[PDB]
């Protein structure tokens, strides 16, 4: 059981040590199509790259490469695409990811500035009036509606293939207030976003994986997934008991290197399933409590 073992955790002070096994544990698979050099600008950060095995590949002839892997949990069939923040040259590929992949919903876990630098491109418009256009693959983006809260913002935008001009509308939600050093307080606002996606049908089978970015995507993108999988299986079997965090941690790991990128933001994962499973349990009421706690207007 989750928050035994949380607690017996926190009491001996061994979170670094369980973070450090996992670490030790975790499948390690060959990353050579992100490794060839003319790929090098196609990465933000040499140390995270794509499992071959689980890269998404762009459906074009030139070069198929993105920094980008598909999680596929078969238990708790859900599927979630992990990418880095778009790099200045990466913008139309990871708009052609979203339309060859069928995604309906976009999850950013990360300001475009954090810290005093640049995490991730301005990959999508700010005013409506201002659409852009992502020439290498063809692609038209336009900001339809905009709803910014106090913990994050929700936006929906419209993608165009103007190759056969068909539309699509993508939703993007943007969780704007997670600190630049540690995890958040409190992972109420955090279960609050996560329902949002959920509500909004970004995650459910009819529609391709969601894409999860943050910088890197693999430390919060991580943390969201498998806050997200954990809760799902909970769900499922209804049985706290069974679902092993990190179990499901090295489930996900094999599919892309890294998730969840410090000892804090595991205790945190346990905390965010932990603090969630209430609603997943019977506590309906809960939810309405994360949605006063979090603070959301203004």
């Amino acid at each position: 059981e989750m928050e035994k073992e949380f607690e017996q955790i926190d009491k001996s002070g061994s979170w670094a040590a369980i973070y450090q096994d996992i670490r030790h544990e975790a499948s390690d698979f060959p990353c050579r199509v992100a490794k060839l050099p003319k790929n090098k600008n196609r990465n933000r950060y040499r140390d995270v790259s794509p499992f071959d095995h689980s890269r998404i590949k762009l459906h074009q002839e030139d070069n198929d490469y993105i920094n980008a892997s598909l999680i596929k949990m078969e238990e708790a069939q859900r599927s979630y695409i992990l990418t880095q923040g778009p790099l200045p040259n990466t913008c139309g590929h990871f708009w052609e990811m979203v339309w060859e992949q069928k995604s309906r919903g976009v999850v950013m876990l990360n300001r475009v500035m954090e810290k005093g630098s640049l995490k991730c491109a301005q990959y999508w418009p700010q005013k409506e009036e201002k659409e852009m256009i992502f020439e290498d693959t063809n692609l038209k983006l336009t900001l339809i509606s905009e709803d910014i809260k106090s913990y994050y913002t929700v936006r929906q935008l419209e993608l165009e293939n103007l190759t056969t001009q068909e539309t699509r509308e993508i939703l993007h939600f943007h969780y704007t207030t997670w600190p630049d050093f540690g995890v958040p307080e409190s992972p109420a606002s955090f279960l609050n976003f996560l329902f949002k996606v959920r509500e909004s049908g970004s995650l459910s089978p009819e529609h391709g994986p969601v894409v999860v970015h943050c910088s890197a995507g693999i430390g919060r993108s991580g943390t969201f997934c498998l806050a997200d999988t954990c809760l799902l299986l909970m769900d499922k079997r209804k049985d706290p008991s069974s679902v092993d965090i990190k179990k499901v941690l090295l489930e996900m790991r094999k599919f892309r290197m890294g998730l969840i990128q410090t000892a804090d933001q595991l205790r945190f994962s346990y905390l965010a399933v932990i603090e969630g499973a209430k609603f997943i349990m019977g506590d309906s009421s809960v939810q309405a409590q994360w949605k006063e706690l979090s603070h959301e207007d203004l």
